C-alpha cells in the first residue's frame, strides 16, 4: 500500500520531503480510530503538522523522525483543539519544539482538555495567516477557511508540492458522513470547505485527518455533504 508500521504508528511517504503520520486512539470503550498528520522536511529541519492522540504516541513520531530523517524539529503547527490534533502537546514541549496554533485554538484549549500551543496564529479577513505570527514557516502556507468542523479549524498547503492538508474539515470522496460534528458550524461548513479548495487551487493531493489521501473530489464531496446537512 506504501504504509510502514513503526511501533503502533503508521507512516506513509507522500513526496520526497513529506510523510503522513497516523496514530490510533487506544481507550477502553472506543474502536481504533485513525488520525493523520504530516511531517515535512524543509532542507535542514523538520516541521510537524498535528500531534498524535497522546503524548506517548507523539514521542514515537519524534523517535521516527530522529531515526529516519535525523534533523531537528523546528516547529509544529496544530490544526484545532481536539485530542487527535493537540493531544500530544506536552511531548512537543518536552522536546523543546516551538508550537503554533490558531489563537482561537489556544483560547479553547483549556475547555477542551488540551495544553495550549506556545504561539498564537492570527488571520487576515481573507483567511491567510498574518505572516508576523508564523515566522520562518518555510513551505507551510497556513489558511483559516472559516468555521466548519470546529470554529478554530485551520488548513495548510505545502509549497513546492502538490499537497494541501484539510485536517478534520475535509472527508474523502466516498465518506458517508462528516464524522464528528459535535463542535461543528453547520451553516458555514460548506463555504469553508470551498474556501479551502480555492485557497490551494492547484493542489492535487488532499490530505485529511480521518481518510487516506484523495483527489480534489474530496473537497466537493465534503461541501455537498455539508450543504445537505444545512438543508435538512
Ligand atoms: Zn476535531
Ligand atoms: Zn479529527
Amino acid at each position: 500500500t506504501g504504509d510502514q508500521r513503526f511501533g503502533d504508528l503508521v507512516f506513509r511517504q507522500l513526496a520526497p520531503n513529506v510523510w503522513q503520520h497516523t496514530s490510533y486512539l487506544d481507550m477502553p470503550g472506543f474502536g481504533a480510530v485513525a488520525s493523520n498528520g504530516l511531517i515535512v522536511r524543509d532542507g535542514g529541519r523538520v516541521l510537524v503538522v498535528d500531534t498524535a492522540w497522546t503524548d506517548d504516541q507523539t514521542a514515537q513520531i519524534l523517535n521516527w523522525i530522529k531515526q529516519e530523517i535525523n534533523l531537528p524539529v523546528a516547529l509544529a503547527v496544530v490544526t484545532h483543539a481536539h485530542q487527535d490534533k493537540m493531544g500530544g502537546m506536552d511531548a512537543l514541549h518536552a522536546a523543546g519544539i516551538a508550537t503554533y496554533a490558531n489563537a482561537l485554538s489556544n483560547q479553547l484549549a483549556p475547555q477542551e482538555g488540551m495544553v495550549a500551543a506556545q504561539h498564537s496564529l492570527t488571520f487576515a479577513a481573507n483567511g491567510w495567516v498574518e505572516p508576523a505570527t508564523a515566522p520562518n514557516f518555510g513551505p507551510l502556507k497556513v489558511f483559516y477557511p472559516g468555521p466548519g468542523h470546529t470554529s478554530d479549524n485551520i488548513t495548510v498547503g505545502i509549497d513546492g508540492t502538490d499537497i494541501a492538508f484539510g485536517g478534520c474539515l475535509i472527508k474523502d470522496s466516498k465518506a458517508k458522513s462528516l464524522g464528528n460534528l459535535g463542535d461543528a458550524d453547520t451553516e458555514h461548513y460548506a463555504a469553508s470547505a470551498r474556501a479551502f479548495g480555492a485557497a490551494f487551487p492547484k493542489a492535487s493531493m488532499i490530505v485529511m485527518s480521518h481518510s487516506a489521501p484523495d483527489s480534489r473530489a474530496a473537497i466537493t464531496h465534503t461541501a455537498r455533504m455539508a450543504d445537505k446537512l444545512r438543508k435538512l
